[PDB]
């Protein structure tokens, strides 16, 4: 029963930090058998007047099924967003399975995630394409094109594309890339312009997507219809969870 269930795979973001430590936390496995692994929680199904009679359930994206999700919408929605999702991804796997890496022109937003064994580098925070580009070679040489979803690979790569530069069609094809998910904060065309990837915000914190299959997560329909009502992260949450998480590796 996984929607019984549901607070154990994918509760809300705020409660994150409490649970560190817990037997749910890096429990997602490659196998072939979690039907969880790569999928995080970017908010619920109640929205506007319809939130106090919806039986709220969590709506998620597939990191496995598109090379790229482009969040569309005002700075700081956007960003909490971007933070709900890593908090969740930090939470439900291990450094092993997942590995981040933020490529941003504002890093005062990003002082969090040095607390985050998933951004370490065997720091993987960069403010150019240039930069990231040369410390991340061995992780783009060799790899082919994007295939969506037996055993996945690891470690997934999710990489957050936070700055407007031109250089990023020289490292990104249409094709994707092989064991690695971007998600869009500037709302370029080149990110926007599929639009099974586009997460479209409103001001009330509304997303609006194609909708996908529950099972397979195939999109469904061609026209965006309401997805969900985001989570939102601010950077003291993020940080209070990113300081628990690390206090737990050190104990």
């Amino acid at each position: 029963s996984m929607d019984a269930n549901y607070r154990w795979f994918h509760p809300a973001p705020n409660t994150l930090a409490a649970a560190v430590g817990s037997p749910r936390m890096w429990e997602r496995k490659p196998d072939g058998k979690d039907l969880n692994f790569g999928v995080v929680r970017v908010g619920g199904s109640g929205f506007g007047r319809y939130q106090s009679v919806v039986y709220n359930l969590p709506k998620m994206v597939s990191l496995l099924v598109e090379p790229w999700y482009a969040l569309v919408g005002e700075r700081e929605q956007v960003l909490g967003l971007m933070r709900a999702i890593i908090c969740q991804l930090a939470f439900s796997h291990g450094p092993d399975h997942v590995q981040m890496i933020v490529v941003s022109s504002d890093l005062d937003q990003w002082d969090w995630v040095k607390w985050l064994p998933h951004f370490g580098d065997s720091r993987m925070v960069y403010t150019s394409v240039r930069e990231f580009a040369a410390e991340q070679a061995e992780l783009f040489a060799g790899r082919g094109s994007f295939t969506p979803r037996a055993q996945t690979p690891t470690p997934h790569t999710v990489i957050i594309a936070d700055v407007d530069d031109p250089q990023w069609e020289y490292v990104i094809s249409a094709e994707g890339v092989d064991g690695v998910t971007f998600f869009d904060l500037t709302g370029s065309s080149m990110w926007t312009d599929i639009p099974e990837r586009k997460l479209q915000f409103d001001k009330t914190g509304v997303i609006e997507a194609l909708p996908r299959d529950r099972d397979t997560w195939m999109v469904i329909d061609d026209k965006a219809w309401f997805f969900a009502l985001t989570d939102q992260v601010s950077i003291a949450e993020a940080e209070e969870f990113a300081q628990k998480l690390a206090q737990w590796r050190l104990a």
